This record gives C-alpha cells, structure tokens and sequence, in this order.
C-alpha cells in the first residue's frame, strides 16, 4: 500500500558530477552509497521528482568544517563568493548532460518531462519522471540569453539563488537560530529573471532565497509561489525555513511547499544528527498543512543533498515515512495529495 511519491528536490546529479566514470553503475545498479539510484527508487515507490543542477563552491556544502559546525548549534556558516556564468556554465552543462544520459541509459524506465501531461502519463505508466531544475542561476548571465537556451533543452524550474550571492539576488547563509531576513533583495537582473521565467512558464523556486528576495518574487511573479524544499520556521528557526507570514503569502498565491528531509531543518534544536524520530517530521507537516491548506504541501526530500532522519535513511524509507504519516491520522485522500497529487496540480497551475 505504498503510494507513489513525486518529490520536490534531489541532488542525485551531484553524485554523477563527482564520479562520472562510474555513472552506469551508480544510476542503473546503485553503488552502495547515498540516497537514490534507479533500483532503490523502484523499491521505495519514488514516482519521480525535480532533479537539481547545483554548482558547488570550492568549499562544497558538505566540506568537513561545515558539517562539524552544523552538528552543534548555534552556528552561522559564511557565504561563499559569487560564481559567474563563465565558470558555472560548464558545470551546469555537465549535470544537464548527465540527466539526459540517465534517460538514454535507462531505456524508457526514466523520462525527463517537459509538460504536466508527460508527468501524469509517467505516473500512470510507472515510469520514473524527472524535471530539470536549476538550483541557483549562476549559469544564466544577467542578459538572460542562457535562460532561453536552457529552456529549449528542457529546463522547467529555477531557483534564482542557492545559499550564495548571484547576479540576480541573495540567498540565506546557513544559520541557526536566525531569521530568513539575512540580506538584500533581488537585483534589477533578478526582477527581469522573474518576469522572463513567468513568460516562459518556468517555475520559480524560493528555497534558499532570503526574505527580501522572497518579498520581491511575491510582489512580481504572476505564478504560484513555490519553495521546493523548505520547512516551518515557527517549528525550527533555521534561516532556510519559512515564517508564518511567508506561508500566508504562499497560500494566497495557491502555491506549494515541499517538506525538506534535512535533519537541520526538521529538528526543533536545528542539529544535523540523523538520530531522531517521526515527531519532528509530523510537527512540520501539521504546521504546513494547517497554514497552507491540504492542497499546498508535498515532499521536497533533498535526497543526496543533506543528512536525513534515520527512520527514512534513503529513498527506500518512503514507505516507513508513509506508515508514520498514516498512524498520525492522515487519511488516504490527504496521503495522495501529500505524496504526489499536490505537485501535479502545482505543475498544471504553473506550466
Ligand atoms: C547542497 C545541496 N544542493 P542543498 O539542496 O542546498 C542541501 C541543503 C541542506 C539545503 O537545501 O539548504
Ligand atoms: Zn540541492
Ligand atoms: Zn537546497
């Protein structure tokens, strides 16, 4: 009785970036590490999701010193320097190239989808779906020319920033505890980026964007507001989470929030440790569902991007998560909404 899950955010492509020579095994067989691969997706009931193209900084997000800091709050991680298009583009092309390769290699068992109809068809057919997503828009120059290029080759979702400055605006540093109001809003280029994404029907992702940038998108975007992998600030006051005020704005826009499985954003203590139970997961889900409404919450795992609860552990833990959700009292129609229907509706409202 596992309900298929369509997911808001994963960083599986980073694993292919880091070991391209072994990609056939990593994707088609698994290599015994990480959260995702094709066989485990099938075992865990992963229907598909957003596959993030994210350009790492020289001190990557999982550098030892950062992990150690996040283990013992309070903490504040420094923002990395801006990466410009000339440097970001080859990396983004590499990751986009791996995503297309995944589809070639899987011989029809995985499909990069460009429309909501394709996603729904994949769901019905049991074919794993993928949405090409860019987490941080460094590969897009301020001129926006590359936005059209990436769109042409399948890009359908874009977060203007990661937790790092871009020509478009500013992301939050990783900090606990702290407000998401950590810096300046969108630049003029960022405002143009919002307008152009609206015109091209590219979904904008607010995860990582600071509060001023969030307010700018809320004011400027003609489309529902979406945070693909962010939780409730009122429960866990991480800079990465959403305040009730932000949630209310997302609700008004008929938007969507994906629950991030990152330990740091779920635990009330904001620690990185996987040693936790189901309570914090359900605490965030209840809070999100209560304020956003049952139609505006889903999963945003952050599989392969963060440490997640021991009870989930990897994609094969989705059934255990569903069991906890059911035990907590979520009925079947709500379960279907949270697992995939809400994302599919959001895609239709956006695209
Ligand atoms: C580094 C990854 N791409 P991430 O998806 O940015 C994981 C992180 C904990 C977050 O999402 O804030
Ligand atoms: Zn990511
Ligand atoms: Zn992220």
């Amino acid at each position: 009785d596992t309900i298929p899950v369509f997911d808001g955010h994963n960083d599986f492509l980073l694993r292919l970036l880091r070991n391209p020579a072994n990609r056939e095994t990593i994707w088609l067989k698994g290599d015994g590490t990480g959260h995702l691969d094709l066989p485990r997706m099938k075992e865990g009931g992963f229907a598909g999701g957003f596959f993030a193209i994210y350009v790492p900084s020289p001190q990557a997000h999982d550098a030892a010193h950062f992990e150690a800091m996040m283990d013992a709050p309070p903490f504040e991680l420094p923002l990395p320097p801006m990466i410009r298009a000339e440097q970001a583009q080859p990396v983004a092309l590499a990751m986009a190239g791996h995503l297309l390769w995944m589809e070639r290699a899987a011989r029809g068992r995985f499909k990069v989808c460009r429309t909501a109809a394709e996603v729904r068809s994949c769901h019905a057919d049991g074919i794993v779906s993928g949405i090409m997503h860019m987490e941080g828009a460094e590969a897009i120059g301020a001129d926006l020319d590359a936005l059209h290029l990436f769109h042409s080759l399948g890009l359908r979702s874009l977060g203007p920033v990661w937790s790092r400055p871009t020509v478009f605006g500013h992301g939050v540093p990783f900090r606990f505890p702290g407000s998401p109001d950590t810096g300046e809003g969108l630049t003029e280029a960022g405002r143009r980026l919002v307008a152009e994404c609206n015109r091209l029907k590219i979904m904008l992702d607010l995860s990582h964007l600071n509060e001023k940038g969030f307010d700018d998108v809320a004011r400027l975007s003609d489309a529902p507001l979406v945070a693909t992998h962010s939780n409730a600030h009122a429960v866990t006051p991480s800079t990465r989470n959403l305040t009730d005020r932000q949630l209310a704005m997302i609700r008004e826009s008929r938007g969507m929030v994906g629950l991030n499985f990152a330990t740091s954003f779920l635990r009330e203590d904001g620690r990185r440790s996987a040693e936790m139970g189901w309570e914090p997961v359900l605490r965030h889900l209840d809070h999100l569902i209560d304020r956003l409404g049952e139609d505006h919450v889903g999963m945003g795992s952050d599989f392969d991007g963060a440490t997640i609860p021991q009870g989930i552990a990897d994609v094969t833990g989705l059934p255990a998560l569903q069991a906890a959700m059911r035990a907590h009292g979520y009925d079947e129609p709500l379960m279907r909404k949270l697992c995939h229907e809400n994302w599919y509706g959001l895609l239709e409202r956006t695209w």
